[PDB]
């Protein structure tokens, strides 16, 4: 109800204090020689971490304005992590640097809109420079390298990912799951992956991984949107009498049907999962038909007049293993005769060699590649289950890093890429002097992360940063080995996607917070 409002300088200093608290909490973990942050818990034993994601997630402030500034920086950093796969700490420290310098400039009478324009211009130029500086990652040796360093120097993971990419291409679908035995086995199965997640986060069966995983699931393929239950309860009865888990693939699920499916899942009577149909229009129907052919079943389509009252087990699609994430889901080893897949991919082939519109042409290439590519699953083996799960986590992180590197490229890690780009962009200027001030602010901001890494390493950062700027190319300073040289040769590297996303979101949040005039929050 009643709310307290702050204007101008007071709001800016409140946000500055909140962001400073968050960044001082999260940035001590930056770099190989990162400090430890103790997160006291009510359970009884405090947890000790060196990763910035947990510290950022665990921090809140009693003062409302500082708090909300902290959570806005936190949400942009979380967006950076979700997009790139890492870089939360670098994004947060960059955001703090830009925010501090920009607010200091604004207090000097500068025009905040011009500062935001200059920061955005400098960041766009920096992204272009990073794209120029990125080393392409296409050779299997490069895949092995990124998988190795990304997984704490696990070269075996490097190979595993290398032949996985060799078998299913750079853009193919790859997943990792638990495997029996000691050796690590690689296998490719007929499957695909579309960019649709669960409709509600209450369908999750694995809170540790945050993925809706079903073993030998039995899916529903319906073109019409699902609102009520009476039309779809025969499916639940059939899966209950068959004892198999249930999954839903429809255009959109809404109404009390979602609530009752969640309730049934929680009660444990039968597992139910729902995933949106990818695309829209008739393309969604076409790809749903492709999915039905892949899984050997048929789709509940209203256009052909049939309905869901008569849907049964024998005339419905089934799968071997499905992993549903927040944004996308993977179908693994769709059960069905290969002849149907061959016929469908052939039909899509004629769809190419008589396609007219270019956009639909690329869409057909992507659809046929997704349908005929298949899915590769890698099973991790070990002595006991605990190190097996640890290697699972390491393999997942390495796979995300490899995907980012393939998508964008590889640049020098440890903040060397940012400082090199800032050095190369020393002569950038804007329309106004305030724009030039903003550009200088952005340059110092990209300088900041390497300084923080060196300070964590225990060395004074001014001389190290100056020495790194003096060099060219990928030459930089290694915090682990306390020496300079080529950063790529030493192996410490990060995907270009991570650095680019961190800089982009740091600039975005800093520009948002600089131009803020008013602050509205609940009255304490």
């Amino acid at each position: 109800a009643a709310k307290d409002v702050k204007f101008g300088n007071d709001a800016r200093v409140k946000m500055l204090r909140g962001v400073n608290v968050l960044a001082d909490a999260v940035k001590v973990t930056l770099g190989p020689k990162g400090r430890n942050v103790v997160l006291d818990k009510s359970f009884g034993a405090p947890t000790i971490t060196k990763d910035g994601v947990s510290v950022a997630r665990e921090i809140e402030l009693e003062d409302k304005f500082e708090n909300m500034g902290a959570q806005m920086v936190k949400e942009v950093a979380s967006k950076a992590n979700d997009a790139a796969g890492d870089g939360t700490t670098t994004a947060t420290v960059l955001a703090q640097a830009i925010i501090t310098e920009g607010l200091k400039a604004v207090a000097a009478g500068m025009n905040p809109m011009d500062l935001k324009r200059g920061i955005d211009k400098a960041v766009t130029a920096a992204v272009e420079e990073l794209k120029a500086l990125s080393v392409p990652c296409s050779d299997s040796k490069a895949i092995a390298q990124v998988g190795t360093i990304s997984a704490n120097s696990d070269e075996t993971v490097g190979k595993l990912i290398a032949e996985a990419m060799d078998k299913v291409g750079k853009e193919g679908v790859i997943t990792v799951e638990d495997g029996t035995g000691l050796q690590d086995e690689l296998d490719v199965v007929e499957g695909m992956q579309f960019d649709r997640g669960y409709l509600s986060p209450y369908f999750i069966n694995k809170p540790e991984t945050g993925a809706v995983e079903l073993e030998s699931p039995f899916i529903l393929l319906a073109d019409k949107k699902i609102s009520n239950i009476r039309e779809m309860l025969p499916v639940l009865e059939a899966v209950a009498k068959a004892g198999k888990p249930l999954l839903i693939i429809a255009e959109d699920v809404e109404g009390e049907a979602l609530a009752t499916l969640v309730v049934n899942t929680m009660r444990g009577i039968v597992k139910v999962a729902a995933v949106k149909a990818p695309g829209f229009g008739d393309r969604r129907k076409a790809m749903l038909q492709d999915i039905a052919t892949l899984t050997g079943g048929t789709v509940i389509s209203e256009e052909i007049g049939m309905e869901l009252e008569k849907a049964t087990l024998e005339d419905l699609g089934q799968a071997k293993r499905v992993v549903i994430n927040k944004d996308t889901t993977t179908i693994i080893d769709g059960v069905g005769e290969e002849a149907a897949i061959q016929g469908r991919v052939a039909q899509i082939r004629q769809q190419i060699e008589e396609a007219t519109s270019d956009y639909d042409r690329e869409k057909l290439q992507e659809r046929v590649a997704k349908l005929a590519g298949g899915v590769a699953v890698i099973k991790v083996g070990a002595a006991t289950e605990v190190e097996m799960k640890e290697k699972k986590a390491r393999v997942e992180d390495a796979l995300h890093a490899t995907r980012a590197a393939v998508e964008e490229g590889v640049v020098a890690g440890g903040g060397v890429a940012l400082i090199r780009v800032a050095s190369k962009l020393a002569d950038l200027r804007g329309q106004n002097e305030d724009q030039n001030v903003g550009i200088k602010v952005a340059l110092r901001a990209m300088e900041a992360p390497l300084r923080q890494i060196v300070l964590n390493c225990g060395e004074e950062p001014s001389v190290v940063a100056n020495t790194v700027k003096g060099g060219d190319g990928n030459y930089g300073y290694n915090a682990a080995t306390e020496e300079y040289g080529n950063m790529i040769d030493m192996g410490i590297l990060d995907p270009t996607k991570v650095t680019r996303s961190a800089l982009q979101y740091a600039a975005s949040v800093a520009g948002l917070m600089i131009t803020t005039e008013c602050m509205v929050t609940d009255l304490p």
